């Protein structure tokens, strides 16, 4: 029938199909022969200026002046910018169309109905790393909000032919410090030992608990990183403890209230901006499953089972699955407690189920990847297990980029 | 071309060579991903190279590739396919099709069971009187009294000058299910279609939330026949809970044979449209899926309020704990029922030998992630941070159309 992907939702046996996709520009990693969908990473002026006039398009047709002479003349302007310089400047209006956009069209975020509420901080004056900690300290404050979380982002300067870039170092702006033992272990965070490193050997003093928060190394076009400490009364932290297991709280285990991602790369009508970090607000899975459970991460299930006094030595006493639930349990309960913005799986699925129908009317479709949306603890007891999603890539968008190092 | 395939909790990679040996296409291009799609929309020329393949891969299995024999045998194929446009499998052949698409099928998280596997080779049947025998023959040697064996049976190919042998049921063991007064469904909503065509064709039905419906069974171009299985055939297994009592008064039971009877067997091109197949459950497919889902017997709610939970808001996570709660009855109840059954753990920690396996034997193992992940606490296994390459690979297990 209709010369399009038809998807389905196999709970309500609704179907729909997917237009969106035909504006995808950028191939991902599948072929007919095979599917590669399960790959964590994907793999001059003529290629600049198409995706920049495909950005203004999408911009004017945004705001309903498609075709109009204000949109032709910004057209012009763009393509003259490039023919002289190599590359262009985006408006401040169009700056805040583009990073919205970039979110709304990230396939693995399930937090997307929220994508119109996106407060931009245009940061693309700043010319230096003091001056990065600065907009980074006032990112995390507004973000933050005494616990209110908002949805931000911070833009600092574009890339720039022959110059080297805005960078953060951090891969978000709270990480708790990973410590590798003398005796082959880890202290604190496993996925930080890279970076905690590379702090002390920029002259960091590091501390010795499971959760010191790590210093940003911020750096400048051609500087050398410069190491600044987050005043700790502007980190905002959650002390784990549970609803009605008393001894929860004496595992003296926390949690970070903002989670802003520092490391991608945000691309906007072929524009690149090498340092754009972003924060929302955590869904209790990231946490409570990821971060606490994840046997290359804290790994906590075998203490807590233990507490729980569960029998660990069958895997069909489903001792790991009590743990996991009573874990992503305290997290949601310990932040409802201290008034910190947290969102359910449970409530975050219903809303992307949500947004999907937005999205439906309002593009023709989705980008979706299912893996990544379907919550790590009870997915077939979410509707987003039951929902059929097609994967591309569309632009404005958020990438990965190599570390700096 | 050959794609690196990264674990992320051990960090190690390997890379995937057997790809390469796929003929069928999926249903992803280089614009967009379409693995999440549960089914596809997706001359004797096209069989001939597909026949060929097939005796050269059994003849490598043998390890006497380029034997006389293998050259004797691919050209009485060719022969066969030239004079009749067809041909036929020795059975020692069929037996290693038959367990090449079981490691073949990508969404399966047992296959390290692959190489045990009974075939029972049921090619020599002209009526659905002898199907039926031989399904009850399948079922009495598969149940094995609690110690459940993975087998199939394979019934006649099917031919292009007439209809084919097939088995309606979708399962060889289904729960009716009633149309209520009232629009509900009394027993099992997932097999109501079925229920309906059993009645229509003669039987007369039950009124319980458990009733084993009879088999319709159809040999070409016949009117299908209907067959009560025996009930000492039927291994059931009723549930109940370790320290909640009350669980048990819920009334509920399953039954220990998962065995599929609708898909059709491809086997150097031939298809066997009736060919079913059992092995033993995995506790989720039970405990989450058929209890859990609101199509089906819809026990969350009930379960929760009867652990006293708070039902008001999600974020008490009474769904998480009841289905926690309802996957343990089942496994301690196929345990305490001496019936064989394996835990979402357990079952994906064998897939990760599995894979390893293949990576020696084959050069890689296709796989759905979406589906090799089990459908509560996926985090929690060893699959989730695996990576997969999903291909299709010949001997297939694959879907057909409902035969009415
Ligand atoms: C406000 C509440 C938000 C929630 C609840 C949320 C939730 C999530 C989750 C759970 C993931 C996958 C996490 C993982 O497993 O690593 C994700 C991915 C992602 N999020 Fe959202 N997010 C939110 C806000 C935002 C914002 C403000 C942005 C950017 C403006 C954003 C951009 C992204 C991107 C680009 C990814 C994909 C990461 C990748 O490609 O690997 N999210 N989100
Ligand atoms: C012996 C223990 C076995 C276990 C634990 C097992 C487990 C599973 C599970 C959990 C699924 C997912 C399907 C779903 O969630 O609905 C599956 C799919 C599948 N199983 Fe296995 N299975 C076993 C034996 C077998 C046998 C004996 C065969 C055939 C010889 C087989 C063939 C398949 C095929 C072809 C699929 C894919 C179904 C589809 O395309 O949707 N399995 N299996
Ligand atoms: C805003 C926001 C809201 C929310 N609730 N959770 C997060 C953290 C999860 C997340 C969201 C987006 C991007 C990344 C990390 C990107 C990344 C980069 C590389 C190089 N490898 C990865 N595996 C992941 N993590 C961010
Ligand atoms: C052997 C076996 C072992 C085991 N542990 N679980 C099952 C049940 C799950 C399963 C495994 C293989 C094939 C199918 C049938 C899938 C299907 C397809 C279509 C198109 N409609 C359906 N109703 C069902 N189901 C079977
Ligand atoms: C191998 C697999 O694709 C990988 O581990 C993915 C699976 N799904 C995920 N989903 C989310 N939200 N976050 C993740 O880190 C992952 N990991
Ligand atoms: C739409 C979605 O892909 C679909 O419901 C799949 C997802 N993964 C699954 N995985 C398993 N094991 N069984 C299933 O039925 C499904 N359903
Ligand atoms: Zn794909
Ligand atoms: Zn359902």
């Amino acid at each position: 029938g209709p010369k399009f992907p038809r998807v389905k939702n196999w709970e309500l046996g609704s179907i729909t199909y997917d237009t969106l996709c035909a504006q995808s520009q950028q191939d991902g990693p599948c072929t007919p022969r095979r599917c590669l969908g399960s790959l964590v990473l994907p793999r001059p002026a003529e290629q600049l200026l198409s995706q920049a006039r495909d950005f203004i398009n999408q911009y004017y047709s945004s705001i309903k002046r498609s075709g109009s002479q204000a949109h032709e003349e910004r057209l012009q302007e763009v393509e003259a910018e490039v023919a002289s310089t190599g590359t262009y400047h985006l408006r401040e209006s169009e700056l805040v169309f583009g990073a919205k956009q970039a979110w709304r069209n990230a396939p693995r975020c399930v937090g997307r109905i929220q994508w119109g509420k996106l407060q931009v901080f245009d940061a693309r004056d700043c010319s230096s790393a003091q001056e990065m900690f600065t907009y980074i300290c006032n990112h995390i404050k507004y973000a933050t909000n005494r616990g209110n979380l908002r949805s931000a982002i911070t833009v600092f300067p574009q890339r720039a032919p022959g110059r080297g870039d805005f960078r953060i170092w951090n891969s978000q702006l709270v990480r708790y410090a990973g410590y590798r033992q003398q005796d082959g272990s880890v202290r604190g965070d496993p996925a930080n030992v890279e970076i905690t490193e590379l702090c002390i050997q920029h002259g960091w003093t590091p501390g010795n608990g499971r959760f010191d928060v790590l210093p940003l190394l911020l750096q400048a076009p051609d500087e050398a990183p410069e190491l600044f400490v987050l005043p700790p009364e502007l980190v905002l932290e959650v002390p784990l403890e549970h609803p009605t297991l008393e001894w929860f709280a004496a595992l003296g285990l926390r949690w970070y209230a903002l989670p802003a991602v520092s490391n991608m790369l945000l691309e906007i009508g072929g524009l690149e901006f090498s340092a754009a970090p972003f924060s929302g607000w955590y869904m209790s899975t990231e946490i409570g499953t990821r971060n606490l459970c994840d046997p290359h991460r804290y790994n906590i299930l075998e203490d807590v089972a233990v507490c729980m006094d569960l029998d660990t030595r069958t895997t069909s006493s489903l001792w790991k699955d009590k743990a996991a639930v009573e874990i992503n349990l305290a997290v949601l309960h310990s932040f409802q407690l201290a008034k910190v913005t947290i969102v359910d799986h449970h409530a975050a699925t219903v809303s992307f189920m949500k947004h999907l129908d937005n999205e439906q009317k309002a593009r023709g479709g989705c980008p979706a990847d299912w893996a990544w949306i379907v919550p790590p603890i009870s997915g077939s007891l979410t509707p987003v297990f039951h929902q059929e999603m097609v994967n591309y890539i569309l632009s404005p968008a958020f990438r990965y980029q190599p570390d700096p190092w």
